[PDB]
């Protein structure tokens, strides 16, 4: 019996308030650190573990989107850090690049993370264009160095919310939206850790699909009905709002959930879809999970990595 301890950690603004809507979206068995600079957000913050890092620099403000203020202030806490990440066997760090504190603090985390031997997830946002170039720019310094600090890393172009939107859509649903990539990633490896599969996936099968990969995405899709697992793989794999696509992927781990009814025949055409999807001689570890209280629904999970 092993259960891996998974760790969710916001990192500057945008990443505090991913935490706090995963928090009060009910996610358990996971433990949430906030991390700040900015203690007034930090305040407020739903996370049972808070660090303000930098208090000697910016006393007490954020990092005023001066990102060396953020790594600074980052490495100053390390001790700090280190603690409240210790025991961890997976990290997710969260931030949004572009400012002082994400795009500074957010890969000595991710370091930290990875120099204690946990598997270390980052999942950051590229500013909108409206932001301006600067902003651009820095959140592409931030990603580099987040790419150089994980596993493996998931970018999303804040700018693909607009593709998602009318005119109306509240700028807070759209955030919401984005909200989901990062929660339903964390909630698909909860799900495989807890669960013993009719085919089985472990943590050990997380590890090896996603240690020292680079480029990562996370999907999850659920359908019902005529044709439900290839609606499903389709759904898992197709998300508007990726910088990185399925596309060229060279391993992939795929679950498939479903009830009794769940065929062999399905589940091939499930990963049939993926693998024309990725257009690439892909490593499946594939794993089959059936549960009873399901009836005609089908979800699929896919990790897909070596980009
Ligand atoms: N999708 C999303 N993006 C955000 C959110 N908050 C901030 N951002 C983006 O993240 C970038 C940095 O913001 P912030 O985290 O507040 O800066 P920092 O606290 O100084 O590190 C901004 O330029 C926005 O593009 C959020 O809640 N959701
Ligand atoms: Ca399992």
């Amino acid at each position: 019996g092993h259960m891996a301890t998974l760790k969710v950690i916001g990192v500057g603004g945008g990443g505090n308030n991913a935490v706090n809507r995963m928090i009060d979206h009910g996610m358990n068995n996971v433990e949430f650190i906030a991390i700040n600079t900015d203690g007034q957000a930090l305040n407020l913050s739903k996370a049972e573990s808070k660090i303000q890092i930098g208090e000697k620099l910016t006393r007490g403000l954020g990092a005023g989107a001066n990102p060396e203020i953020g790594k600074k202030a980052a490495e100053e806490s390390r001790e700090q850090i280190e603690d409240a990440i210790q025991g961890a066997d997976m990290v997710f760090v969260t931030s949004g690049m572009g400012g002082g504190t994400g795009t500074g603090a957010a890969p000595v985390v991710a370091k930290i993370a990875k120099e204690m031997g946990a598997l270390t997830v980052g999942v950051v946002t590229r500013p909108f264009s409206f932001e301006g170039r600067k902003r651009q720019t820095q959140a592409a310094a931030g990603v580099e160095a987040m790419k150089a600090a994980v596993d493996t890393l998931i970018v999303i172009p804040n700018d693909r919310l607009l593709d998602i939107v009318d005119k109306s859509t509240p700028m807070m649903e759209a955030f919401k939206e984005a909200d989901n990539v990062l929660r339903q990633g964390v909630q698909g490896i909860s799900d495989l850790i807890a669960v013993s599969g009719e085919v089985n996936l472990d943590f050990a099968d997380v590890k090896t699909i996603m240690s020292n990969q680079g480029s990562a995405l996370m999907g999850i899709g659920v359908s019902s009905g005529e044709n439900r697992a290839v609606e499903a793989a389709k759904k898992a794999i197709s998300s508007p709002l990726l910088e990185t696509s399925i596309v060229g992927a060279q391993g992939v781990l795929m679950n498939i959930t479903g009830g009794e009814s769940l065929s062999l025949f399905e589940a091939q055409e499930a990963a049939d879809i993926v693998q024309d999807a990725a257009d690439e001689d892909v490593n499946m570890i594939f794993g089959t999970v059936i549960n009873p209280e399901l009836q005609d629904e089908i979800v699929v999970t896919v990790i897909a990595t070596g980009f």
